[PDB]
């Protein structure tokens, strides 16, 4: 028993970090096989970033510009091309830690752990969510540019984030691993506000089934509702809409608990019309939607 | 910017980490050198936790009856024996992914990552405090006795946790890897009841700390307050005394950011008496306590 917020083990990531250094920046490459992965914004200067014109700035830039440095020792670039906000640099030698992977670009309401580095070197884990807008909200200090997102099925690795920049409102923005950003921000120092934050309803009821698993059972309630008349109550409380796919996503979890999804929706229609009253479900005090229905059921079974 | 409850990267702990078997008990090991560490009661049936005499139940067991696995290859067992709630299984291989280790024992407040495992694999990293009450309130299924708890500080794992059981209120007992249970709690399958569950204050004003520093000052007020004030409202809302020592700790986060340790106390005060009133500080509706000055300074500063 006991629900946490839970990253995957960081190891298999771990061993793919190095530092990539162009000029004066220095920031986080992800080596996989014989490829270094990282933001394309490490050609550029602070100077740079208020107008980046990417394409002319990389024509002054050659292999050995590109330091790129395993732990203490330093690795041969023979190649480099941009692939949309990524620099790929091709080196001579193979990761030989390079674990199965696949690069996945994820949709808004799926988590995945971030393994923040600063100098090619990891300092913490921690696990988050794309949010409905397109931002995570992470914590990332200057240099973490390059740490990477992912998820782990048994022995491989995929990842789907990988870090650029910080909002003037502190939340953050990235690429996929073909440097393709999440959302309509783009890698220019400029006026990007992000969009309505909304709650993701699947995960928030994803995460009262947890609850409910692990002993937490005040806020079941008497009632039932349906999806029309729930999503009037989600729509005015910035909740995401909930559809027949969520309701579906959820059956394992309704299953096990024996309780029907929309029943488990009128619960959460009244915490989100009564409050919570000074209680707390799985240790919060606000409804907690980073939980996606797979993490839970993963989570209550013990998957490795 | 932004404020997360990050663990340690867990790959030097994922590499020690071995499936114990003895008779039908599957449960974990932390293989460190040419031992291997696990929870004594792998020697016992379900049945045997009701009642056991470990030192009874150990004479029938010999060095071939513990059965250790390290991925999908078996390790030879030469020697095997109790230190308090622990056995140190001695084998022929010492394992090549040993990092520098220590094994301190930790003081309540103080915070470490959990890699929880089943089968001698990870599945997840979280963080967690030691309780006052000397409980932690983790994510643990069964088989995941033998998971461990740690902090890392550069390239040395010190190691304070070993997991054993789940009290009947749903809270988490170990020991030390000395064998040691942290708190008055045995490897028994009795009543035993844990003591109130009080609030780390010393964090709970970290945590206030790392909010600033973040952005989020809305609970920061006009006044101050004294040590022996604070202490009787600290009481009143059981959080922990604050000590001289605490503040002191706290010196570092209170340079700064220019806000006096007491006049965070009145602030504190003032969240205590009036609550949040609906209100959020960096993403949460409660006060958070599993956040060390040292985690904070650390997470802040980007400590690799
Ligand atoms: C290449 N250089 C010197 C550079 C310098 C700065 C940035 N920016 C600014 C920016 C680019 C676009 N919009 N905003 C960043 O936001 C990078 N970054 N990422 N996470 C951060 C967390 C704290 C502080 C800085 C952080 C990128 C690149
Ligand atoms: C050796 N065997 C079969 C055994 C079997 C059961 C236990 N116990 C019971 C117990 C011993 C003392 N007080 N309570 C445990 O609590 C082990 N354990 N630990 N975390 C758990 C999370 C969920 C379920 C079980 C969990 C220990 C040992």
């Amino acid at each position: 028993s006991g629900f946490r917020k839970m990253a995957f083990p960081s190891g298999k990531v771990e061993g793919c970090m190095v530092q990539v250094t162009c000029g004066t920046t220095t920031l986080n490459g992800l080596w996989l096989d014989d490829v270094v992965y990282c933001p394309r914004h490490v050609i550029c200067t602070s100077e740079d970033m208020l107008n980046p014109n990417y394409e002319d700035l990389l024509i002054r830039k050659s292999n050995h510009n590109f330091l790129v440095q395993a732990g203490n020792v330093q690795l041969r670039v023979i190649g480099h091309s941009m692939q949309n906000c990524v620099l790929k640099l091709k080196v001579d030698t193979a990761n030989p830690k390079t674990p199965k992977y696949k690069f996945v670009r994820i949709q808004p309401g799926q988590t995945f752990s971030v393994l923040a580095c600063y100098n090619g070197s990891p300092s913490g884990v921690y696990q988050c969510a794309m949010r409905p807008n397109f931002t995570i909200k992470g914590s990332f200090l200057n240099g973490s540019c390059g740490s990477v997102g992912f998820n782990i099925d048994y022995d491989c690795v995929s990842f789907c984030y990988m870090h650029h920049m910080e909002l003037p409102t502190g939340v953050h923005a990235g690429t996929d691993l073909e440097g393709n950003f999440y959302g309509p921000f783009v890698d220019r120092q400029t006026a990007q506000a992000a969009g309505t934050d909304t709650t993701i309803t699947v995960n928030v009821l994803a995460w009262l089934y947890a609850a409910v698993i692990n002993g937490d059972r005040w806020f079941l309630n008497r009632f039932t509702t349906t999806l029309n008349d729930f999503n009037l109550v989600a729509m005015k409380y910035n909740y995401e809409p909930l559809t027949q796919d969520h309701v579906d996503i959820l059956g394992p979890l309704s299953a096990q608990t024996g309780i029907a999804v929309l029943d488990m929706c009128a619960s959460l229609k009244e915490l989100l019309q009564n409050g919570m009253n000074g209680r707390t479900i799985l240790g919060s005090a606000l409804l907690e939607d980073e939980f996606t229905p797979f993490d839970v059921v993963r989570q209550c079974s013990g998957v490795t």
